[PDB]
């Protein structure tokens, strides 16, 4: 036997950065959650026992505590790219790093109809994310995202003409709720190192609002023939508007709201055009995925 | 033996329920999950495998929806109250109802600066809830909350003047940051019945509105000697702009976030007034209680 | 207003104490989550920001630590005990102490037939809880308990003769699945100090492991005319066991597993004497309790 | 812009069948929970609205029940490549269906040391899990897994020779706590279609088996070097006993137990041969990968 792949390292570092402008007193703080995965000539390690070739996964926890110390934490796609390319830049026998990033929310609170300059407030579970890939003589590859981003439209929603077989109990409809968690994946074009990545650095949070806008804006406004067809809509419109992009994935549940028949009781009408309570169902749920790229 | 206590029903229950103005348009969804529990008469259920006592809880299940639907959902003390007195009156030998709410938060998104009429987004994982008890002959309890309220202040708090004998090793602070989960509970004063109920409608939503406010001035203003002293202070507000309730009732973890000596490093001063990277641990936590009442 | 109750302390303080017989060379790990809140003369830390009576909750972890590093960690019900009885002894102002221990199971591996030495696996999330209350000239009142005991009987559990009205369209059956997580606590009669606890030492996991095998036992046998009636029947038999235990309580889901009728695919049978295939339902559950204690 | 892949289906789709022996009236149940994604043409979904390539994600659901009530569910290799085959086979323009499929614990109860007819338990959150691609003309893929299995030794492991620079606090240790949870993976040689997964069924169970007994025996067994060393050690034993064994994969967080220097409280010694009391950390943890092939 051999070994055919091979990486390692620290995951689930909690790392958080306070920011203190002395002029105005306004404080800013970033919260995130870092993974940090080597690879290299690290082989030895597993076949014979030979730990010399290890950089310690509690000196790449310290690592990230220092490269946190000395950069700026934002925007996550330029703090992840310093981190992976320490790594091997400062390790002769380390050729890849990949590192992991989930920003927190720690929204502003506003107090009075005015920013506050040091309280903070979690709104939603939706986080930011960076995947980032550092290899050796290939430059810097990464993938931005957002999820956990949690929507409803109770209406303007339809699903109908799809194939019937034996096999179909579901009805065609015309009217339904349409929810869903928000999964989407921008992967920009490769990078050739630090350098290039620090010049696009505007470019990150701003294609990051835009994914997002154009994501909540399409569902809004789609009369939706399907989730399908509504995420290549959004898709469309996010490649059309940054060139750096080479591709958006999207991952999309479809939670199920599932009519309640009352009329076993008194005649009481709750189904089609009289509709008003509902169940929301746990499980199971429909799963629809997509890449979109560029013809 | 026998039964000194016994209670059964339905649990986790999930509801939406759709409002559709017909002339505006607008549409306005409630979602939640409920818990009811119901006492009276039913020991031989457990002694004489006698189940003629049992209302089946798949009924108790049916009954939310049916209430659901003839009635409104909001504000949720009014819902539970209707609910819980259902099963009081309508079974003989029924004579508590206690029924949980939990409320989950669909907001209704904004889109190019304007309300949508049917697209909600769900910010955050507060909730807002209420614990109603409806017992035969003695009224109406209710205990309303909000919880899952995640906050931080980078600055501004302390804690010194604490106990120190040879168990101590904590170093007493100036300037620290704050970070909590919060849970308030405001319990009212006990209702006659439903008619009561009903009569006191508007006071709900308002005084959700203002604990919620209360909580967060108070801890964004807060030059916090202790967490103990910050949540006295929200308390005795709440107490004194609503008449109608009892007690007050807060229960605060206090999450703490380290900082990271990283002067073995090249002498970097990440410490004291220096400190910018801190740890958030995870656990273990402060855990915080006070009940405040009227003197 | 006024402090009406007031509890503080530490959470979620995470504790591993490894056993080694020098002479077998046998170790033998102990992995628990220990909560402590105390009770006192500390109202003035909430009223007029005096910390001086406040025990920092960091050195109540620092406490915890060291008792079981001087104490031995089992049976818990001692551990507890000998962890609440401190603080009320040492600090003249803290009067109550709130100990609440969970015990996570780490079981000795079995090599070849043979149990390893120093080698552990976790076999279910099934816990061992106690909960402490150590109150200055009121002693010490203990409720042992198991948790997360999931089991499920394929056949022998019926459910029929319930109350049928019009919100009833369960159907009567004789033969279902039934399934649950089991929750059960008994109350130890008040022990005067420490020492009478001392002396019921070995009683605590002989209860524990007769509370756990008439849970199975009789889950397993009887021909089970409902929850209710299978509980009662546990709870009575725990009870004539042990006499020094004043109250059982069991708190029990009833997981539903629904019938799929198939009969619309090609008049495929899968419904009552023919149900094969079922669906495991999330939500909602039914909860079914009681207190049962002596006449 | 164009699509460049696209998948959808069910997720989330909990199952459960029971094996009646006439004979014996031993009952068996199976549990498991299945995510079915199909592939094809079905581009014009998302393009042009069309929805007449869609087969709808409830009509899948419908399908994993039908098949689990005609066909064995176990063992889960064979249940998921008769799936998968299914839609390939049925829907002309459907070219490639991904089914995974996790198997959740129900272990026999014994009930006087005796095994129980229809009564069972579950034992640990530890999984049984497949993946299975079936691609039109490329055969069956088959991934298998174990995942959830928690363990630790508390002796017999160590840590020292890694690298050592500016960046490494870290100190090296001949005696150290090793904890993980194991998630090993063992990809079958392709195969070239259902005939031949048939052919191989009784493989399936009798790997599985292998893989767990070799993992834990070397767990227990190895006096660890590195994480990385041992699980190289069981990976090169799984593929020597199983041919038809492509690549085993492991993956093993490292869970870390701390040290506590009780030393500034009254000289108590609970350091390197001294100590019994550590402190089990929630975050961060050590991640180790490896891929073994053949040479
Ligand atoms: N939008 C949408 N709704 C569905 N309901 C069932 N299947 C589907 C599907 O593929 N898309
Ligand atoms: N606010 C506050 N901080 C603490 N840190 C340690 N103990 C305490 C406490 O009781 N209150
Ligand atoms: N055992 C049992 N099954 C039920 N199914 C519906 N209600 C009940 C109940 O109260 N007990
Ligand atoms: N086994 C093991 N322990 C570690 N502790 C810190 N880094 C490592 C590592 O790579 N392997």
């Amino acid at each position: 036997s051999a070994v055919k792949a091979a990486r390692y390292g620290k995951d689930n570092v909690r790392v958080y950065k306070v920011h203190k402008d002395e002029k105005t007193g306004v404080q800013t703080v970033y919260e995130m959650t870092v993974c940090v995965l080597l690879e290299g000539e690290i082989e030895t390690s597993y076949t014979k026992a030979d730990n010399s070739v290890i950089v310690a996964t509690d000196s790449i926890k310290n690592t990230i505590y220092i490269t946190a110390k000395q950069n700026p934490v934002t925007p996550p796609e330029l703090f992840g790219s310093i981190l992976g390319t320490h790594f091997i830049e400062k390790y002769n026998h380390i050729h890849a790093a990949h590192v992991n990033i989930v920003c927190h929310r720690w929204t502003r609170m506003d107090i009075d109809g005015k920013p506050h300059p040091h309280s903070f407030i979690r709104d939603s579970e939706e986080k930011r994310n960076v995947q980032v890939d550092v290899v050796e003589g290939k430059g810097i590859d990464i993938k931005s995202s957002l999820s956990g981003l949690t929507v409803l439209k109770s209406t303007n929603s339809q699903f109908w003409g799809f194939l019937r077989d034996e096999y179909t109990t579901l009805k065609e409809t015309w009217d339904r709720i349409l929810s869903t968690d928000v999964d989407a994946t921008w992967q920009w074009k490769n990078f050739s190192g630090l350098q290039e990545v620090r010049s696009h650095v505007p470019k990150f949070d701003a294609t990051w609002a835009t994914a997002r806008e154009v994501t909540l804006k399409t569902f809004a406004e789609d009369n939706s023939a399907s989730v399908q067809a509504t995420m290549y809509k959004m898709a469309e419109q996010i490649l059309a508007r940054q060139q750096l992009i080479e591709t958006v994935e999207y991952s999309l549940p479809n939670k199920h709201y599932f009519e309640i028949d009352l009329s076993w009781h008194k005649g009481l009408q709750n189904t089609g055009k009289n509709a008003e309570v509902f169940a929301p169902q746990s499980d199971p749920n429909g799963l629809i995925k997509c890449t979109v790229g560029r013809s």
